[PDB]
């Protein structure tokens, strides 16, 4: 093991410098099963990684938990091994009228509501994605049909209190957040999450390339509680290798 | 006569949505040139506006001078009188040593290092530029042959100490800038200008489209103080968002 | 030519060290038509220049343009220049219900709503006059009789939202200066500006003397915009070209 | 279930009010085995739990992950099905010079270097533990007779710029955590981990009791990587003084 | 003779004394010196008077601060430059939650830093942390005396007005940052607001040195009815009595 | 007996009077009162001793405010509710610029907030300006007294020791924020620190009420770190008679 968390060496790799990041380990094994030659890696914490094939060329696929911290530890230990493209594949409450539940979200920059951010660029600096990324990750989702959205993420270090839910132990919102969700709909942000602003701001500000796509689980104008995307980036990721 | 500063109406666009919008009142007529049917509107302090026609279609060009709080003052009276897509064109000082004197350079965020995006979003909000803006923009330099740099810009309020310039009066910058340069380098930031912070978030935050372009003039690992492309480049780019 | 914006040398200057620096280029002139041999400089972009004669002593006007970071180009130029003198004359919108149209407001020190300010000094440093400059212009504003308010100005890095204006293409202000206006007249504040706190804290942190007046043109507890005109205020014009006088 | 993550119902817990929150799914078992009638409870995601008895009390072990945003989906919850008790339990880098590896500490309150903290209270709100909380780790410690230090805990949202570790990929730490370490060190800050800022800030803004203890893994006035059990034992005991 | 800018006090006025009471008042000093054996005054300069006193046979200082972080941050870096090396705050204080009664005890762990002097020691992020030991013989000592005592957060204010949210004063009007303020540390279970916790506990966290805090309920601001001068100065006595058998337990 | 709850005295105290003198320190109080006309001790509590005198007929304050801007806070906020409106600071100082000598007085303009007070009533951005009626009469006593007079910005701490750049101290240490800071301010044409100005101008220009800002010089620190009736008590008695 060349890294202290993944369990990796350089070697396991073979060469690979693109990696797709699931947020569930669960979700790893299916997302290779789409290339070709998949193996199983490693499996430590929430982090399972496993290497496949894409036309030829060896891609990593490694999850990285809930969270920015846990993000930051994959992220950075992948780079040492040499990954220099990370494709973000994740779930997401919808906070606009006009999506629906299955459609899929691109996202260009990301409101930093997060910590992790600040530990690499001040918080002036933008959480920005990679254009090649961005640009492969749109031609995917038009090739295959799906319906989607273009803009700006709201990336939060909570589930609860930052996303402005009000159905918690204390039915509580600190002042920072109360009325949050209204001022960001009129900004015309999409959607929330909670590890975007972490990712995109580290790739950004040590020149490392970042996407970022999700699946709508949840439209928050109707409940705070609640495929086609898994499909989008490994076809962004034919583009990218 | 709409609106406070810039003294139009909105006959006088005679249905224009997309407007370029310069630094400078003297390119505004050389850029509404390049196209068909040029006609000044009108010309107040830093707002010089002309009217355009591309593939049949009425665009403006309006100059915002330097700085964002006239740009903010531009962008929210064009807003008004019914534009929803803006483009800047603009020159700027590179400080990566791998970009020369001329290339150009397509900007997807800036480093918040003004006081007028602050009026539109909190710190956190990201100052990003429209998708379809950007890759008509990066689309245009290719087919064209330029030179081209995608990425950050480091947006500041001053010309001198905000970019880290000593050749001054007092010859001293602030904590807060001081080696904030050579930090912008390492954190891969192409270039400094005085204007997309703002720009870029008022738009975002507003439902508004927004791209970014210029042209290096100077670059900074060698000197303070010093046809481009960038001027076909955001008429051909505004061509494909029309 | 000596500097990268205004295309001045420092025999442009002819010895001069102080400078009148209004907003609006236009002004420039109808300014220096009130001073001794008045001469056109230069014209750069929002920096319109003119040399004058006040008392046989050589004096500049020039433009800023509207905002800090045009401000901060024209004062640093000009300072590397000679002038280590600046008086700013402007427009203003009131914030107060007795403040009438037409009266000049002095301003003894700005809250700091702009982002130029912070690359002189951090937060904590106030944006004040120069004691010296104030004197001189609450003391020519007394000769001319003007109705005259001294003291705190809010200076805005925008127009509207900044300024909370709601009869915008979004109606809409951001939670920091949502009911931001009601506050700054419970603390006193006379009136909104776009100048003041990056010129005075320039100033103030690099050892250059620096004064502040405006003419009121729009009462803000009335209405966001004035009301449109035709026919073709100049008591604050008479005050700065005065208070120089009395600083030479 | 009666919660979005935890998989878990009220019934589940069986009346516990008290939860042992660890960083490691791997340790709940671990910790679950010191106490008796242990059994599974779920596992989703980084949150693994187990339910067990102390003198006829039931008692709750659950794993948080790594980070604050994690810890913070766990402890509330917990609350939600009725916890109002939290000690964490995990393992941390020391930074000072009198502290070696194979140490117990207890922290009092945390140095705030993460994000979720702040989505609960203002940052000059103290990340701060509960006193009787503290006090039954301080004590529990004493008895089994463990090298123990008592006092404050850098918490960051990172484990490489933020604890500044410069063999990175990049090699550069940001201008606000550059020189960081050597002026915690200066402050008195015994050590650094990632989940006890959001946990005790949580806990402490919410009427909702937490402590916070941990074994000393790697010293970093001589290494930043560790290579090159005791802590587990005092939770339990202390778990034990508050029932 | 002095060792010190302001306090007025060399290291033998101490007799070898590590431990002080910190308490606001100047007159204070004198009563709660009166508690132990054999007091003396050694010094009165502007806020600061300070009394020596034997405790179990061991040297004790008893010193004021003055109201508020500034004149605490004085008084508490002099006395460490003269050896002190553990400091005890004795308060008065007004509670803010419904359950806390006047004439109750309360234990602060850690303070919402609403001051400006505890910056210039710390960051923001940094904790307004009260010493364990310290809090440990505040908390047992309160068995003792048999006060009825809660123990936890103290907003501690740079202003008696304003930051508290009082509004019954010359302006009538309280600042953004404060306009709402005491309902939400309500909500976060805040008990009581005071004026120099954050500075001292911060100061002493982040230098080495031990600190604690207790104070006595004189008023409860979600009541109507406000005590009399009599039974205020019968419950600071309470709490005073707790301090000095606290610092038997630290010696 | 008392209608505020800090400095023990009614409204009757006063007098009528509507303007106070704040010096520092109690033990001063006394002494400013002796040179004018009438005085009267009044009340003594905690930091805060009050006397009244006259100047030409009117009533004048003269309270003790104690070290810091929270004792500050308190003493003129409730000297307002007692119908003061004008507040006349005098103190001693520390030069921080190597042209100003031991003896000299400095009138304040307004203060560099490095302290905590000034946030309970503005933000930040809010400056901590003097009155400019306040500032004249000081300015123009100083001509009449005949002292070495400077008029600027003064840096306006919370702390003696690490917020004014000492390293003379128990630990040695300052925090990051004040590395450094000294040299700053310096070269910020900054003239001196004291450590109560800031909340004084900043809740009196937010609030409808003049102040003025008027100090000794008692060290030079290009040269030394601690120090060791004068002109500006003489200054701000004067000030005083032209602002009634
Ligand atoms: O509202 C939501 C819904 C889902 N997600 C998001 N917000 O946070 C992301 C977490 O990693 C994780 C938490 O369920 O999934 C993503
Ligand atoms: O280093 C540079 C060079 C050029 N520019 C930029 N920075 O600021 C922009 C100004 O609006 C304008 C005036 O400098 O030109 C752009
Ligand atoms: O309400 C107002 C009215 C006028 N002004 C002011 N606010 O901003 C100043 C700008 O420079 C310019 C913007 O019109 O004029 C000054
Ligand atoms: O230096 C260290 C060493 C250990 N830990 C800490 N910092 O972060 C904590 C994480 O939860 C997790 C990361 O390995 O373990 C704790
Ligand atoms: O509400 C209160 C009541 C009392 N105190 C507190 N808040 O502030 C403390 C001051 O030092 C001093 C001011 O009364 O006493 C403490
Ligand atoms: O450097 C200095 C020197 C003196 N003073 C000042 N700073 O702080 C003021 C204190 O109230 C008091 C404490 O010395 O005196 C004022």
């Amino acid at each position: 093991s060349d890294v202290f968390h993944l369990g990796l060496t350089k070697n396991d790799l073979q060469g690979a410098q693109l990696a797709i990041v699931p947020g569930d380990p669960e979700r790893v094994e299916k997302i290779a099963a789409l290339m070709d030659k998949p193996v199983k890696l490693a499996s430590h914490r929430e982090f399972t990684s496993w290497r496949a094939e894409l036309d030829g060329k060896a891609v990593i696929v490694c999850s990285t938990g809930i969270g920015g911290p846990s993000t930051s530890i994959a992220v950075e230990e992948l780079a040492q091994l040499g990954i220099r493209t990370f494709l973000r594949i994740g779930t997401t409450g919808a906070i606009q009228p006009h999506i629906n539940v299955g459609d899929v979200l691109v996202t260009t920059a990301s409101v930093r509501l997060d910590g992790a951010s600040l530990h690499f660029a001040p918080m002036e600096f933008p959480a920005v994605a990679d254009f090649a990324c961005t640009t492969a990750l749109v031609e995917a989702a038009k090739s295959i049909g799906a319906t989607t959205h273009v803009g700006v993420t709201a990336s939060s270090d909570t589930f609860y209190p930052g996303q402005e839910r009000y159905d918690t132990y204390s039915g509580r919102v600190v002042r920072r957040f109360k009325g949050s969700m209204e001022e960001w709909q009129a900004m015309g942000v999409m959607n929330y999450e909670m590890e975007s602003a972490t990712l995109l701001t580290m790739c950004a500000s040590q020149g490392l390339r970042a996407g970022m796509v999700a699946g709508v689980i949840v439209n928050r104008t109707q409940q705070e509680i609640p495929s086609h995307a898994v499909k989008i980036v490994v076809e962004a990721a034919r583009r990218l290798l």
